[PDB]
């Protein structure tokens, strides 16, 4: 009996507003911002009923590189997206593809953001190509909308940011849920491969009103990493919000998305009941990248910090996933292929897949799972950060900062550098010599552009980003592709 | 035994500089500038020893559109690139896919257009999603150089626009067609789809001197579809003056075509030496055309016979007699089925906005000539849309009122009809046929609501900028360029 999958990814999504995760580190009421944090008993769910991952890494803390890495099991320079709104490379194959060869119904709900399609200030739905997903009608590239207006039927679609729901609009977490929810129907008969791309807790920390209600009069504490400027010790990487700035109405807002998430989650997980699913689904829940929140007074950051770089990786395959397995083996968005095929019995994307099938850990009865490997992550926009961490000890190397260390055990909050400590000189050189040769070996796009990375401490900063860059001619003809994209391509009539 | 295909296509070329062309209508050494014209042997002979279409168009006299539209057996609309630069929809099924799954070995040497790639300063190679071609290595997207310099064996190359040529620089058409050869030699004894686009004709019009010399000294005449200030008549869709003739661009112009038409022979030969001209079809023909200083206009995509006409000469010596002339219109819409058709392919599934009129091509007739109506559109602003039964050829506009012209009484097209009353009724059945094909194929003007004059009373009110969007620029593009550039596309 072929396993059902179903991932559900979210954008910009912290672990610590998860209480699954919280609950690895503490009390599942204690937070950064204290104990009116958002409660994540859904997602929770699939966690006590199966594996949760305390090392998942995003290959880059960007969401087209991350989605990239996920689909393809490349490193981002790879898959030919490593910048956001760059397309991902259409003959690359990827794991939806080896599902669809397997008789698998594929099909994809929400944010795509491989697709290279422009703007038109509205959902751009069955973005550039399907990628292995032969149902994309619920399947857009980029928008940060809160709100729907369904012009026509399938899905010509009116967007809006803020503003009170008008009549006839919809949230955009309800209606891609929604729409899962009937394609699940659809295909509840079939061995089927659903992808539902969230992009609610992202940026623009607008919420829904009903879940606002529940958080804005709360009280919340500013993180304790935040910095003052005469208290601000972090590495210039990451030197911006001061504990002055910290906004408790911001916060608020983002609690309440992860709320109206992990109910719609709830909402998928009891139709997987009620039709008996549970067993023979698969159910992954992530996220792109993770968000700072005003932790190490950041918000927003691709960062190698573990607020941003780190993702929710939780799976139930109640079959062969064990309950209450925590897998602390370190990994990253290129595993994802590899694993997710190998755990379904399907056959691995053909020829170069850069990271590792460990279907091994979630199948085995292992109820703790630690492998020792060390993993690397890349930075998006000028690949300006690089990184690899092992579990406990992280090294990130810049053309912007000295060599930084830090060891998760003794510093949690990573506030500290250990790279020079002297007691700390072989953790440092075996990390140092991995992530060397982990840049090699993945095409490190840095190398390639001659970034100035300071690979010792005595090293001083020498770094302007537009020596690297190229500057463009601006299309003219940019205006009309415009107008046909949004009257002829995507028409609202 | 399933027949092998060889496509060659050019980039901006008129068909008055091909002998074949000039011959159906006049002298072969009769041109628009004079007889001093390049004269096209190799290509030639594909017109005698096969078949010539006299009434083939682009879809969109544009590069981008009607290259998608050859493909895709689309317009330009539907193949998702109705402009330049637009990539086409990579889900959709291309005649070379349906060849690849018949067991062909497809590959294409030279300018897609179709990848919606970033510009790098020289050609970006395996431009994009395949579309049923499995080898592109010396397939790049766009770019007009004349010469390429070989920095990595493979594709590593660095473009020049015209230089005074150092040792390692090679003419861009001989690289294109030294490729195609190479290519052609590794699969000629199995099923093989070959596509050779040149890029040449289409240009800032500079030729190899081994070719220039031959033309630069010679004597041109100016076109005498040549206006003045104060002799222009043309429909304002229309509106370089005589005086402003350029002969040496001219020149350049043939030169440029002489290379491509020796470039065809080496090919032509190549398939007689290895007894594969019988069951080979080669196509000649291009993107679009060239007005070429004609209706005192050089390169804009127009209605005019000059830019929106495309050569097409079709030689299968198994299945299409030598000396066949098919006046049937077609658009590239019609070739992907029409092609099929003719290899015994299976048609591309789903919608085909075009007719198989293979038929035509293995029929008995020597002159084919069926009733038909076809439609072409503007490609940067859909600011025309134009008719053809293949004598009379209406024009709708939003810049003009309505155009029709007769190519039997006025083969120069320098009068409107449409206000004739012998024409009225003509005009009237062309203009329904227009106005129905535009609705059917989803002509874009209709969609933006472009001020289009269906009648010679109305007055023309349109701005542009109404139509237009606000575009905001892209902070990352300046990054994006440099991954390209150093990780996509390295000449390391
Ligand atoms: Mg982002
Ligand atoms: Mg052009």
């Amino acid at each position: 009996e072929k396993p059902n999958l179903i991932v559900i990814q979210t954008d910009e999504h912290t672990i610590n507003t998860l209480g699954c995760y919280r609950r690895l580190v503490g009390d599942i009421n204690d937070s950064p911002w204290g104990k009116n944090v958002v409660q994540t008993p859904n997602i929770d769910r699939l966690a006590k009923e199966g594996a949760i991952c305390t090392r998942y890494y995003a290959s880059s803390p960007v969401s087209t590189p991350s989605r990239a890495s996920f689909q393809t099991g490349l490193y981002p320079v790879s898959t030919g997206c490593p910048i956001n709104d760059m397309p991902m490379n259409p003959n690359l194959i990827t794991y939806a593809e080896m599902l669809k060869r397997d008789g698998y119904q594929t099909s994809y709900v929400g944010k795509w953001h491989l697709g290279g399609v422009p703007n038109i200030g509205r959902p751009y739905f069955e973005p550039g190509y399907n990628f292995g997903y032969m149902d994309r009608t619920y399947m857009f590239n980029d928008g940060h909308w809160k709100y729907f207006e369904i012009v026509k039927q399938p899905n010509k679609i009116r967007s809006y940011w803020s503003g009170p729901v008008k009549p006839g609009f919809i949230h955009v977490t309800e209606y891609l849920t929604d729409r899962c929810l009937e394609l699940l129907e659809r295909d509840k008969n079939k061995p089927f491969y659903m992808m539902l791309s969230i992009p609610d807790p992202h940026s623009p920390d607008i919420a829904s009103e009903e879940y606002l209600q529940k958080y804005i009069n709360l009280d919340y504490e500013a993180p304790e990493t935040m910095v003052t400027n005469d208290t601000d010790q972090r590495p210039r990487w990451a030197r911006n919000v001061n504990k002055d700035k910290f906004d408790k109405k911001a916060l608020a807002n983002y609690f309440a998305m992860v709320e109206c998430v992990d109910d719609n989650v709830g909402r998928i997980l009891d139709f997987l009941d009620k039709n008996n699913l549970t067993d023979n689904t698969i159910v992954v829940f992530t996220a792109d990248h993770g968000d700072m929140l005003y932790e190490h007074s950041r918000v927003n950051k691709g960062l190698p910090y573990e607020s941003s770089a780190r993702i929710p990786f939780v799976i139930r395959y109640p079959e062969k996933i064990i309950p209450g397995k925590i897998v602390n083996t370190v990994y990253t968005c290129v595993d994802f292929a590899p694993t997710i095929l190998g755990l379904m019995g399907v056959k691995q994307i053909p020829g170069l897949q850069e990271g590792i099938n460990d279907a091994q850990a979630f199948t085995n009865k292992e109820k703790n799972v630690k492998q020792d490997r060390i993993v690397y992550t890349t930075a998006s926009p000028f690949n300006d950060w690089t990184m690899a961490t092992d579990g406990r000890y992280k090294l990130v190397l810049s053309c912007r900062e000295t060599p930084w260390l830090f060891d998760l055990e003794v510093d949690p909050d990573e506030m500290k550098n250990f790279y020079n400590n002297p007691k700390y000189k072989e953790i440092a050189d075996r990390m140092q010599k991995e992530l060397i040769r982990q840049m090699k070996l993945y095409k490190e796009p840095a190398l390639s552009i001659g970034l100035p990375y300071l690979y010792k401490s005595t090293d001083k900063v020498n770094y302007n980003p537009a020596k690297y860059k190229s500057k463009v001619q601006p299309n003219a003809l940019l205006p009309m592709i415009h107008t046909i994209e949004k009257v002829c391509m995507r028409p609202l009539k």
